[PDB]
């Protein structure tokens, strides 16, 4: 197993290449002068290397009065598109080139689904566990004050995020802190951070983000004929059952959403042990087992399954947890038809190759989970709007539906001399029900699946430029490498 | 042989401890609530760590019109004294760990000669060899450009300044790249960087600044009795001979000092040969035969020597140039009574112990080589001044001074009829050019000599303090310590 | 016994409308246009209230992890003149009145001793008695934090200072909370306030500021013929002999220079008993007396006094503590011939009534104690210098003094053919003293004297302009109120 650095590095590079030739010739080799043009792709080399990085070392007063330093790092891939976005984790494992690695995932990644931002991360080496609540606040706070003076949070510069290790109590502390001390007069200070508690600014729709947004990827792809077919998919008796491995934030909705279309949930599993049930799991059941207690161990009404899931057999297996599951040990071992990252990394460079080979089509990381960077792109908004979407148009949109049922009935009743006979104007129960529930979550949501629909069939677009089959990995990459490299390319340096 | 991180770091570790009990006790332990003064000495541990460390990767279009891209480093290692002051050096060995370890030397070296700066410095993996003048203004600017927008260059934040492998040239191009883009606005924005061309708002007797330090530092020890006996100096027959190892900036004016003063210097080595006389050799001769042509070899009036300067037969030697000359390996053969360090750590830790044994009284680094550091603070005020050190008050002081002198000689001959007979009115020959010559370099020589001065007796009165022999090192680092850690007690941390 | 208020607004008229005539014709009235000349006077109205001033009501969480509100208002009299200079204070009794009256007092206060300040003065109705240190920090830091947001601390705005209830660490507190907050970009943040601790850029020569001023004040008063007549002073067996109310920090130094100069101190009175001996107290032995342990009550070499100090028979009696002791129940009683006050308002209005009656000159305490005031400009200078007073000269200037006296050496050595003979070069004892010991106090004091002279001078000037007697109070007045007329005079208002 080789480490992210690796991995996403070699991501880049075999995508960079793949870019370089076509990039050339017939995009803008057009205008081949000196033949130079080949020399021009140094702005691949530039883009490549987290641009910035910046290293702290810290104090805080712990609550028994002694004095500690913590360290942490704060990395910046990209300023392509101005404000950077990532999130911060707090993990006794964090490093430099972790950072520096996912910071240049995030830039890609964000290209894809295109969010305006540039790829950013950072950890701060700690773990969350050994602190009191008050401690955890000393930390974030101090942390965001020296990344503000050195240029590493900002609404236009920089705009962290949560992670695993860190949840909206982090992040309204950091708007806080900000918006309090360097940010006192910016009237977009809150906005420079998202994942904040909707009471601080956050968006509606959000802790659902991640894996509705998984939801989506699965569906754009599912539902298209072309790529079903090289499974076998799209059938009658095999039609959808799923297994998915981690119940997070992540796993859990993105079971639901599956469950909410037609799709059988065979088997979840923990990093306890696992469940299955042929049948099919239901995710509120399973959902209210997990919070009510522990895990979902002992589930009722799901019979302990053995041997990893990631071999059940079932036509789509989502890797929602633990990073690098399914290696080239038991890639060839997988049953799954379809495997949809939820997660971050979840599947090695050499067990892509498997896969590949035996026609398992990869819904990538890059692509698949990018939908709480795309929400976030949203409170980013929601918060330079300084308004909570819908609020000057849903009673003006509700309205104006009304008249458009109202004119529909008039219309129809002048071809009948009545006054009351046809009813168009009733909407049906379930627009009725849209109509006096119209809130933030569903123009988030809307906006989520207009990204992740238009972003899908655009890998899709660029996987038959480049003649991939269902290397959907590489075409992603290839896409944002083409992004990032245009917004380069229609400038300069510095001489941009 | 070790590496200035673990050296350094060791300094700073041995003189902390000193400095700890003491420090706690009699000096603030008046007070000792809960006796967790002993806790209160965390701040030793917020000292130590480099506080803040960039990395860069930033490109430049060689003149070729190819792109490369250039990575670099800054680290700041104290801001307990707002603008942080450090060099910029351009060589392929430079590394993160080199800067954050020269950066925190930098703190600890101004807090002894009381310099109001935090210590930081820089290295941009470069060999200013392989790039054309253009392609080095390129990277120059681009650096301070990214500096800037990160919080690493300043007037009032990050103040650079030059090293062996960088110059003026690099200076100015810095200071004029400030002030045109981020700091336009900033009336002090050429304050940016010191090490500038006078044209470009540079000190004079900038040149002669570290030398002339090393000058008086060896001075201000040499006229003292107590150390000069214990080592069985200020001498008859042995009065004063030298061997300077380097013949650069440093150790040329080192020479001409030490000289002018009624020294002699016997030896002078290179990274080629050496020389040697034992009547002599003349700084401004061997000067004109080192500048005419190449190197001192070969000097007419110098037989060369050989078998490691460092050992030679004399009372002071000075190594001017490569690191850690004085090692373990030869410690125990050197000859002279005394090393004055005018250059960065040029003896090991052992070597220091070995010394210490024997009781050869060694100059430290720390100290001895700070002029620069001094003249640049001196820069600096000249940059915030808008004025010419002199400008305003020269004449007025003339004035004054005939004034004085007219006055002697008017009440004089008030006891004698007389209008013309005494006359004081006439200043010495050499009052008389020091009145005709009056310019800056005649204050700021005369600064750099007072904060040497005092600064020498704050280092003895230390020693004593904590009962130190010839280990002026330790004393100097504790001193240092002292400092430091009382601008943070007297504040605290964020609750500072 | 009136309130400040009341009294610090009678000071105001009173001389407001002394003002008013002259300032009208001779001074400006030589081009007296449509003889509105009076009706441009509506300067002293506009001068007269105190323009801005600021409530607060912030919450700190008291180390019980309860929360409590604090109420703070700071006021700012007048920004004729850019920074608004004034105190803090923590007591339970401040008010809005209060402030909004020595903020006035303040302005006028900085004019008379010619300080380019605007009055300003705060409050925070707090018992530092029932606040642990941490507590005071909090509460200290939130305070600066409001009061830099809204306009009321920043070095070109507001500049705070102590104030009895409060010392440097408040001060020190202040300052880093500005400077690592709101102030961070600024290179001056450090100077946003003044009586900061040495470490933490305060000045030399600070605390005994206040009472050297007092010294000189009653100096410039002493020495000057025509008024020590009127008093049949400036004696032979009267000479001088003192008696100080008050052995704080102003009480203090202020007997030690009165008795460094020749006068003899009869008694000292404090918060519980007295102190008397003719034959005269010292100082220093006093002054660690006091301080060894608890009063100076059972001083050796001193019989307890009973019945006012204030009635004691002395030249001079210098009310160095509470508010308002002198006043028409006790004013007839007195028995000095001079009252210096060294505290603010130690005396009423009717009893300046009996004094002047009497014949007792008064020197008044806009003046007297304005010495601390004055140090703090100083304070704030060096702040922007960003360099120690005589860092750069001390030497310089030796080195020339040397020169003058080998000038004068040389000189006469050729009237008599001699080399060694005469000697002059050697300075006087004191004379080398002092340049041994050229420290920062030396200039700092000298300035004070400086100014302490000239306006002593100037009040004088203006007391026999305005034909006052030994009514040094008013004339002062005059002399602030004539001062910040003139500036505004020069512009106008926004028409100015």
């Amino acid at each position: 197993d080789p480490n992210f650095f690796k991995m996403v590095e070699g991501f880049f590079d075999r995508g960079a290449s793949i870019v370089e030739d076509k990039l050339v010739e017939d995009l803008r080799t057009r205008e081949s002068e000196e033949q130079k043009r080949n020399r021009v792709r140094g702005i691949l080399r530039i883009i490549k290397p987290c641009n910035h990085v910046l290293s702290l070392s810290f104090p805080i007063r712990r609550d028994d009065g002694s004095w500690e330093v913590i360290e942490g790092y704060r990395a910046q891939h990209s300023q392509h598109r101005t404000p950077c976005k990532g999130g911060i984790r707090y993990s006794t494992d964090v490093s430099v080139d972790e950072v520096k690695a996912l910071a240049s995932l995030m830039t890609y990644k964000c290209a894809v689904v295109d969010v305006p931002f540039g790829g950013a991360k950072a950890g701060v080496k700690i773990n969350p566990k050994n602190y009191t609540d008050n401690e955890l606040e000393k930390i974030t706070r101090r942390f965001t004050m020296e990344l503000a003076k050195k240029g590493f949070i900002g609404p236009g510069i920089d705009v962290p995020a949560p992670d695993m290790s860190t949840g909206e109590r982090e992040m309204s502390w950091i708007a806080d802190t900000y918006a309090s001390t360097i940010g006192h007069y910016d009237i977009n200070a809150h906005a420079c951070v998202t994942g904040k508690p909707i009471s601080q600014g956050g968006i509606h729709g959000r802790i659902s983000a991640t894996g509705r947004g998984v939801f989506h990827g699965i569906e754009n792809f599912i539902n298209e004929a072309s790529y079903m077919s090289i499974l076998g998919m799209t059938p009658g008796f095999g039609d959808k059952t799923f297994v998915v491995q981690g119940f997070g934030n992540v796993g859990l909705h993105s079971m639901r959403y599956l469950h909410r279309f037609g799709a059988k949930c065979i088997a979840v599993g923990e990093s306890d042990g696992s469940i299955w049930n042929p049948d099919g799991i239901d995710p509120k059941e399973l959902e209210d087992f997990k919070l009510q207690h522990g895990s979902i161990l002992g589930f009722p009404k799901a019979k302990p399954y053995e041997g990893s899931i990631l071999e059940a057999d079932c036509d789509i297996l989502i890797p929602a947890a633990s990073e690098k599951q399914l290696t080239k040990s038991n890639a060839p071992r997988v049953k799954a038809k379809i495997i949809a990252e939820g997660a971050n990394g979840p599947t090695t460079p050499e067990a892509d190759k498997i896969f590949l080979e035996r026609n398992i089509m990869v819904i990538p990381d890059l692509y698949l989970n990018a939908g709480g960077v795309t929400v976030s792109y949203f409170e980013w908004l929601k918060n330079l709007n300084h308004v909570s979407y819908g609020r000057l148009t849903f009673k003006y949109e509700r309205d104006s539906n009304y008249h458009l049922l109202m004119s529909v009935q008039e219309s129809l009743e002048r071809k009948f001399g009545k006054h009351g006979g046809t009813i168009p104007i009733v909407p049906t129960a379930e627009f009725q029900d849209r109509i006096s529930g119209a809130s933030e979550k569903d123009i988030v949501h809307s906006g989520l699946a207009y990204t992740m629909e238009a972003s899908a069939r655009q890998i899709m677009r660029t996987a038959m430029k480049y003649n991939l089959g269902l290397d959907l990995r590489t075409a992603a990459y290839v896409n944002a490498i083409e992004k990032v490299f245009k917004v380069y390319n229609e400038a300069g340096v510095t001489f941009t």
